[PDB]
């Protein structure tokens, strides 16, 4: 229910942009947690990013609101060498 947690990507390459759509209907969001699966995080709204091998990462994101509620998404993304 809220917070609600919501992004969507750009993937060119190895490296990947993001688009933070989270929202709350009962309070304000102040905080994430970004998690690229493969090790690294990131405490940014909309980080850019990037893999060094080719294959499969799941993409999550936890948002924290004002009242200390969390929600979390996930996307898992293909990405690939040249
Ligand atoms: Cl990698
Ligand atoms: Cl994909
Ligand atoms: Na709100």
């Amino acid at each position: 229910i809220a917070p609600v947690a919501r992004f969507e990507l750009k993937v060119e390459g190895l490296s990947v942009m993001s688009q933070n759509t989270s929202s709350d209907s009962d309070g304000n969001i102040v905080s994430y947690l970004w998690d690229f699966g493969n090790g690294q995080t990131s405490t940014e709204a909309a980080p850019t990013w990037s893999y060094t091998k080719a294959g499969s990462y799941s993409v999550t994101l936890t948002v924290t609101d004002d009242k200390g509620d969390s929600d979390t998404h996930q996307q898992t993304i293909k990405v690939d060498t040249p």
